[PDB]
């Protein structure tokens, strides 16, 4: 209908108190010293999850400015959410500082763009410094303690992750369940991942995360694409009668002949899922080889002459269950042949020797790692269910964060990285003042998320925050402890990947905050 | 229902008041000096993209008298939006500083017909003086330039558009892509577009712009017109199940049968588009067989006597996406075969020379560069995707403008060819004493942009204006500098085509606004 | 009563809102080209007037808190017309200037106390540039310049006071009365004026002015407290046989009985005033003395055993006229004995010459400096009463800009000066930024007085100020002529103590204002 | 009390709407075919009148603003029918137009100041035309030829005219009144005229024109300023018992005691009027030597020790009849001794030859014009009491028009 525009300030006012609200919230939140959230629910008894971000999620403004202005802040966190994995209240945390300031600014009248410039050529310096300061993470003893982080202090995720961790390998896969009882329940079960996109979102599963898992899925393995659905069909009403959700693996799944149906005629009523097969070549058919050994069923192609209206359910293999994300598809457990699947990776061993070049090698060794390293299972028990629940979404949280910590390596938590790394990025200048300006808002946001942590300790953040300023290297504060010491002897720190993400993020979000002079809203 | 009508001064309140909201809120923001302005979005957290034009979208007059006056600006500053490809705001500008002294006239009682005939004369020779004025554009130090001032600021994007333009060439198109990180990519692609409309609207794709893109497009192409669907028909289904996206191309293609089925019945369930085949007559048909050279797919002729039913979909080339709008249709890359591609250039560059004729050779040669140009395209990073859009849309912007400008060639910038005009324009007279007035409003209206800029810089505009008047030849007031120098020599340079549009515009809605007596609204 | 109390920037728009209403009235009367202003009057015809001290008279607003903030600007405002005989409009336009800007700051968080040290600094240093560009007044050409100047270019009046003060000393006490008939006459006459006003607003006479004229008055010296009527009936009574109205010069008159008394019961049976004796303590018995021989009258003091009780009408002085105002008294012609009087003036000069001591000596000739000097009398003559009485007037004006002159010279007029020592000071500064922005809020505050001036005239406001800004010395724009040139030359100037007085109050109460976090009145 | 306060078009818009409401309604009465307007009286019937100075007079608005727009119209066009005898309804109609348009050009953005400039350079230029278009009024036919038309058509009202302006000067002060019968009178007698109106407006009396009429009062000269009542009570009670009326002449009277008591206490028990002594300066006791002279009575001044409060009856000068008004005093029959009066005409005539400068001679003669004028008194004569009256009014008319005929022509 009408829009009511405004204007200037007030369209920036407006936006800066929805902002504050939500930063309120997750910021207190934020940290260990901060409590875990519960959002409560109208659909029944309000659930309890450790997210900053959950609480953000709930909130909602009444004023549609301010609540679109709130809601501007949410996205861009969760989107650094996904990516580090953490890191969602950091990034709204320094968003809100850095808004404020910026508004500040606007307020006075300096131009704008200089400050977001100011900013962002701040943001790049830190990255950077950042970048350095990260050290590798440490051991397991670290990856707990890593794990702990994402727990906020729940021990037995940290230990869950690291165990779970060492069994698969840091680089192999782990899937969490839900627990079958209280005891949580460590199984490695066989399985290969290869990254391959879910081809629509619209076959994207009921949960929130949007990967996309399928109970006793069906796996029909073909090389080529399926131009047409006649083809398959007979294929599906042989799964139909299963009744098993299909999982299909093609080349190429031909879009909408095969999606139209599948997305509109198959609310769900039927489960079927598409990926491209993995790789490309031949290497691609012998992925698929390596997988349909796994899955137990078969491959068809053309150069076979096999034909998918032929092809029975039983060519088709099956999966315990199947998780597809839009970067990766993932089988948790074929049910395989146990003979079967360790002859192929031997064969395929074998292959890896034989082959002289360093490129069939590779290939090879690539194809018996997946099959080989299989993927790892992680039940969480719960006193109730409820907790359970609680309890699994806070461990997956804890692992993508752990999994992104190893990898990126670990550098001081506490904002210590993004303290330290200020004091630097004072000396660097802007062009003009007002970039000048806007650098400096830059820094003391960075400076901000270190003082809410403090403040959640009752300490006064601005001694903590001059005392770590003070120190050289990886000094900080451990809100734990609150005592002084190294953040990495600590052993509390915070993934690079993640404080990045989020100061970047946040970065956007208050230039762009900045930048809006003018916001329309619905009457 | 019923409307509630108003006239004579009661109307041209209402409306001026609904111009000065829309033009307030783009006055500002129009100018580097401006701040990029970013629309609250209901739909989500707002989205930031530098155009004036953005802020007159938003904005909407609750009243409704003030809102469908301030309608006429927008919708006539858009056309010439387009056709510039910028100065939406200037035309805005203008429009609003004319309507304002003409409805004052109005005020007067002077004949407001006179009036409007005065700035019609007026900007005739406005327009005159603008284009003796203009200077051809300079080198691609001067075309980053421009692109800059399309960037309004944006160095990468200037820089990119320069790239891009020198290796495409000024003449070769360049496409832009959404970057696949954050880092810009520059690829140059095998192409070649033809200018060609889209059959109807209806086929016209989601994005604002209307030109529409599809992904991996199928191609066929027919010398004949498809007279009945049925024979198409065939073709389609084999598309379908392919379900990527149909162009065809088709000497005509005739609009009910094909049309009335693709636009009702697929409504993007399938996605097709039409074109004519380019060129007529031997040319026509020569066209067409680069142009299936370039897919790849094959051209069905009557004479030939090939069935577009006997055609297959292997017969049909692809696309790896295409773009249409109105003027052209284009195609980023065909799949083509490189050799296959190459052959044919230089089948046809032979041809080129073998012909005697000039005739022939120009068709020849027109027809090896279009193959032989290919597409550009510009892939833009981003540090997040919000920003990666709201930074394309610039890219894109700044490229229609730097092109456009290249060929008009570039005048000073900074408003300050109206300037120059208008003080020769000042000696012109008109008719009668209400034509002379109406003249010398047309005249300020020119002034007032310069000023806004110079009110942005926060200098008083009346001594810039003064100054900038005294001086003869280009002399200009370059906001970013805040010194006097030659706009050509700082390389701060408006489209001539971009000026000369927007007055126009601006003239005519301001002409428009003054002689309408009477607004009717609905109640 | 139950308070309405607020804190804070909601007292800040409250105060603000209160000036604007209070300084956009009053300065529409500001420059030669000054808008009327119509004040209703229940007595009649309302009053059309430029009389920027009426206008603000009548100011009086709904809401408490505005009306507090219109008070305070009206008193401290009122203080610069007292000391330097004008400066009201203009203190209250610079005060609305520097309030604006102060609290705009305050309000974006600056410091409160800083902006007013910012402010403080640039009038100290401004007060001395004005000094410096002062130009002298002291010669007998310069005094009639300025006096004819003031009288509307009227050479009879300069020579009136240049012949006045030449008689009577540039610091000598001078009278303006109506004259006898086409002459004008000038006599001095034994007389006296000391620095004490009426104990009570409601003795206001005839005087319109906010003075009291008193003609062939008894004066009583009492150097007693006299808070009840009681022991001073006897005399008023013997004073009302007499029918001559009475001064009476006491050490300090109590509103318990006397002051009450005196003036609510005499509100016409008889006529009375009533201020506090000159000096305190030794001097202020010895001063009486000087008042009393040159009155002819004898002081009743309790040391000597003097009882007001017995005191008859050959006590009391008299005078041909006493003229009492806010804070003076002058005595102009008092029916002392010459003899009496000269002896007194010798018996001084004598102490004077056997001091020991700079404090006695100085103190000793102030006082034979009033008795020795006199007073000059001016009797304005003309052709007609009206003549004669409008010319007086203008006497009465020549006079108290000429006397301001002598002291302190004269400054370019016209709202000049201020924006000359304003564009000198742009390199000051302060202990930090927040007095750095005190310091530009005052220099900027100073360029209000010449922009309102220019308003006034229709012209663009900051185009004249930056033009008379680039200038130097006493350059500026003549807005009678509408004209710029040196305003000294062009005979447009100011007392430099005027200029002082406005700047200096109205940063009293703007420094006050902006440092003010609670505002306390009844509901 | 807390204000209101508009500033430009509000304060414009407001204004007009004042002016508008006060123009409209006097202007219905304009011109020969002029309708009338019924103005309500709580007193009893209404009052129907065409009389547009009646009406302007009865115009008051609720709105504070748009009051105050009506108020200042009503105050400046006033002046014109105080200058010339007539002018405020036409002055009403034109202040409409002028500012009808000039707040028009103001709101269409245009200078003020300018405007006002523009307005009053045109005024200028046409008064000077209308001075080059007035035809001249001097001989007595032409004098009586415009008393004619102002009488209605009155050939005998002409005559009176010309013969009251013949027989004292086309400058000299003509008085009208009751006539003692059929025929009308026409008599010099022995009076003078000064620029000075009554001190309070509360001392108007029976004649409903704004004037006051005191039979044989009792004038009192003081060239002192007499702001209490005390030193003039003596006086008060004397004149009380004499039972004639008072005309008090002096410096000047102010509202503290007596201007207070005069006014609000002399509501019936005595007829007492007050006006400020001609002139200022020197002049200011010369003339009211002139005065006192020519009322037979003598001036109290502290400068020759004189005290109020020792006035007699015998100081006090007499008149067969004051008339005071807005701006004038006209003592018309003073008791003055003849002989005196001549003296002191002689005696001034003296100081005019021997005069030392223009601007001595120019006052002085215009002292002894005073004197030696006289005044020319009209008793209009009818056969009733109604038509005697009635031509009276039309005489009181005819006469003021004819001076400003003969002033600046027609
Ligand atoms: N004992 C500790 N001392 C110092 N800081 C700590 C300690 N333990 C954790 N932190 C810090 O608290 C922050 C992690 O808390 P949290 O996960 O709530 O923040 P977040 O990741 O931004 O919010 P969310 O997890 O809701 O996105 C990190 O900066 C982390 O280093
Ligand atoms: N440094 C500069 N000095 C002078 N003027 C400048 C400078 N850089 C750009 N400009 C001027 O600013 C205007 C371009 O800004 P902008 O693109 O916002 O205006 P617009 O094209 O009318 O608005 P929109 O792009 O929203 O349609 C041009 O007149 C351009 O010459
Ligand atoms: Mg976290
Ligand atoms: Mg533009």
């Amino acid at each position: 209908a009408a829009k009511d525009v405004k204007f200037g300030n007030d369209a920036r006012v407006k936006m800066l108190r929805g902002v504050n609200v939500l930063a309120d919230a997750v910021k207190v939140t934020l940290g260990p010293k901060g409590r875990n959230v519960v959002l409560d629910k109208s659909f029944g008894a309000p659930t309890i999850t450790k997210d900053g971000v959950s609480v953000a999620r709930e909130i909602e403004l009444e004023d549609k400015f301010e609540n679109m202005g709130a809601q501007m802040v949410k996205e861009v966190a969760s989107k650094a959410n996904d990516a580090a994995g953490d890191g969602t209240t950091t990034a709204t945390v320094l968003a809100q500082a850095i808004i404020t300031e910026g508004l500040k600014a606007v307020a006075a009248g300096m131009n704008p763009m200089d400050l977001k410039r100011g900013i962002d050529k701040a943001v790049t310096a830190a990255v950077e410094e950042l970048k350095a300061l990260s050290v590798p993470c440490s051991d397991s003893k670290a990856i707990a303690q890593v794990g702990t982080i994402s727990a906020n202090s729940d021990e037995t995720v940290g230990k869950l992750i690291a165990e779970a961790m060492d069994k698969v390998g840091k680089e192999g896969v782990i899937t969490v369940e839900d627990g079958t009882g209280l005891q949580d329940e460590l199984d490695v079960v066989e399985g290969m991942q290869f990254d391959r996109g879910y081809l629509s979102p619209y076959f994207i599963n009921k949960p929130e995360t949007g990967a996309v898992e399928l109970e006793s899925p069906f796996i029909l393995l073909a090389d080529k694409k399926i131009s047409n659905i006649r083809e398959m069909l007979p294929v599906l009403e042989a799964v139909a009668k299963a009744g098993k959700p299909l999982l299909i693996i093609a080349e190429d799944v031909e879009g909408e002949a095969l999606a139209t149906l599948v997305v509109n005629t198959m609310r769900g009523i039927v489960k079927v899922a598409a990926v491209k097969a993995p790789g490309f070549g031949d290497r691609r058919k012998a992925m698929l080889q390596d997988i349909a050994t796994l899955t137990g069923g078969t491959v068809i192609s053309e150069e076979i002459g096999m034909e998918l209206e032929k092809a029975t359910l039983e060519d088709l293999g099956q999966a315990k269950r199947v998780v597809i994300n839009k970067d990766t598809t993932t089988i948790i457990d074929g049910v395989g042949e146990e003979a079967a699947i360790q002859g192929r990776v031997a064969q395929i061993r074998q292959q890896i020797e034989e082959a002289t070049s360093d490129y069939d090698r590779e290939k090879l060794q690539e194809r018996v790692a997946k099959l080989a390293g299989g993927v790892a299972v992680i039940k969480v028990g719960a006193a109730t269910e409820v907790e359970m629940k609680e309890k699994k979404a806070r461990v997956e949280a804890a692992l993508h964060a752990t999994r992104a910590a190893v990898e990126e390596g670990v550098v001081a938590g506490g904002g210590v990285a993004l303290i330290r790394v200020a004091s630097k990025l004072a000396d660097l200048r802007g062009q003009n003042e007002d970039q000048n300006v806007g650098i400096k808002v830059a820094l003391r946001a960075m400076e901000a998320p270190l003082r809410q942590i403090v403040l959640n300790c009752g300490e006064e953040p601005s001694v903590v925050a001059n005392t770590v300023k003070g120190g050289d290297g990886n000094y900080g504060y451990n809100a734990a402890t609150e005592e002084y010491g190294n953040m990495i002897d600590m052993g509390i720190l915070d993934p690079t990947k993640v404080t990045r993400s989020a100061l970047q993020y946040a970065a956007s979000v208050a230039g762009l905050m900045i930048t809006t002079e003018c916001m329309v809203t619905d009457l």
